[PDB]
């Protein structure tokens, strides 16, 4: 009934590979509904290269743990049967499930075949850096032990147009099919980012763009899907992934929500895109995961005046999904950009309390880190959930004016019985600061949801209360 939604990533890089994951999803979905979670993101869900693949090195998207291929029949999360019925368990507690797409590359093809390629400058694949010559690229997919089922579509080198391996002399190179054009539009870093690892897809190849819809409607049909999170888009032409999404959304009877992951810390990039995606979807605030990760590592000199500025959320806030941090920025990851314990309380109030934005809680926060000792922050979270879910409603009023203190309020809303909250925080020492709650509000008593601190906060008669907050530390008053 007008419940704010939140979106949790269920799974972090270092799951163990108990093929347990889908048992545990379909176990907590009550709890996580309860909780205030009202969306799960789930990892690739089918067959990657080998089990105990995250899911990003993508093999057979027609295999969801149900063949055995790649050495398993399950992935690393489990069975088709337990993801099904996991799902089934999520759409019985009113969460939304939105299926992590990868359609950027293939990995861990059955054979290898000789192609004419050239080596490009990985600084700038625009320019080639040897002349043709024939290498043996790993591209031949025969999805063996699928049978064919749901699919007779075989992968082939003309398929692709690069690889960054050549079996024949065994060496590394960032490699272009000869003939072959580096797919366009797409991100320039590096001149042309087309090409990011794997056997990247051509899409210029009809039968290709044809291929993946048809999949795409497939997996969304298999699964019951709401939605998708579009992994590394900004490596695949622009102009397909917006054929694409409007492609399912035409199949499909449900709404059908979307989220790429556009990774830049540059909101013109990403709006940029979103013009090109005529604002169809929305995208991961990454500009604000760097805002976050920046503070994280300076220390109180931060402004944190400037915390929401150059972010996503901050410009267009209907488009933008929010995180503090996700597999790829965990310890010693690919895009490493990992909050600290100190600050991760303040991004998360951040996200989770203002208007603006559909925030996603990180598995690895909820519940934890094991393979890097980082503990399970549950009971912050928790906290700031139940703020979420149970009193950020109504008009928002903004008090980014001071360098270490700042904070906003949410008047609450008649539909929401007691709603209304104020956070205030500070990445340095700490302090206090008048804010307007509204006038409606005026005679009840606010306390800390977080327990930060315990001044109790009395709304005066014209609807202002003086919150305060220790250092380094966020607190988040209601009426409870
Ligand atoms: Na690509
Ligand atoms: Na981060
Ligand atoms: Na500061």
């Amino acid at each position: 009934d007008g419940l704010n939604g939140t979106m949790m990533q269920y799974y972090e890089w270092h799951l163990e590979n108990d093929g347990q994951h889908w048992n545990r999803l379909h176990d907590d979905a009550a709890a996580l509904s309860d909780a205030g979670i009202t969306a799960i993101w789930i990892p690739p869900a089918y067959k990657g290269n080998s089990q105990a693949d995250v899911g990003y090195g993508a093999y057979d998207l027609y295999d969801l743990g149900e063949f055995n291929q790649k050495g398993t029949v399950r992935t690393k999360y489990g069975t088709k049967a337990q993801l099904e019925r996991a799902i089934g368990s999520l759409k019985s507690n009113d969460i939304n499930v939105y299926g992590d797409v990868v359609m950027n590359h293939k990995m861990g093809a059955d054979f290898t075949e000789a192609v004419q390629a050239v080596q490009v400058n990985p600084t700038n694949r625009w320019q080639d850096i040897s002349g043709a010559y024939t290498i043996d690229a790993w591209t031949g997919f025969d999805f063996s032990g699928r049978n064919n089922a749901y699919s007779d579509f075989k992968w082939r080198w003309f398929h692709f147009n690069g690889v960054d391996w050549d079996q024949r002399y065994q060496e590394n190179h960032i490699f272009r099919f000869a003939n072959t054009n580096w797919n366009w539009r797409v991100d320039e870093e590096n001149g042309n980012y087309d090409y990011l690892l794997g056997s990247n897809i051509d899409f210029s190849h009809p039968e290709v763009q044809d291929e993946l819809k048809d999949w795409g409607s497939w997996f969304t049909d298999e699964l019951d899907l709401d939605g998708y999170r579009l992994d590394a888009i900004k490596h695949i032409p622009f102009w397909y992934t917006s054929d694409w999404v409007r492609h399912q959304r035409n199949e499909a009877d449900q709404d059908l929500f979307v989220v790429g992951e556009y990774w830049k810390d540059d909101v013109g990039a990403l709006e940029f895109y979103l013009d090109e995606m005529n604002w169809e979807m929305s995208l991961f605030d990454v500009p604000l995961n760097y805002n976050f990760y920046r503070a994280s590592q300076q220390g109180g000199s931060y402004d944190m005046r400037n915390i929401l500025r150059g972010s996503l959320v901050e410009a267009h806030p209907m488009h933008a999904v929010t995180f503090v941090d996700n597999h790829d920025t965990q310890p010693g990851e690919s895009l490493e950009s990992w909050v600290a314990d100190w600050f991760k309380p303040l991004a998360y109030a951040t996200i989770l309390t203002r208007e603006g934005g559909y925030p996603n809680v990180f598995y690895g926060d909820y519940y934890g880190i094991p393979n890097d000792n980082i503990s399970a922050k549950k009971d912050m979270i928790d906290e700031l959930l139940d703020a979420r879910q149970n009193y950020a409603y109504g008009t928002q009023h903004d008090y980014f004016d001071h360098w270490d203190v700042v904070g906003w309020t949410r008047e609450g809303s008649s539909s929401r019985p007691n709603s209304g909250l104020a956070t205030i925080m500070s990445n340095g020492p700490g302090g206090s600061k008048w804010m307007y709650v509204g006038r409606q509000n005026a005679g009840q008593t606010w306390t800390d949801l977080t327990g930060n601190n315990g001044a109790s906060v009395t709304i005066n008669g014209d609807g202002w209360g003086e919150f305060f907050t220790n250092g380094g530390s966020v607190s988040v008053y209601v009426n409870q």
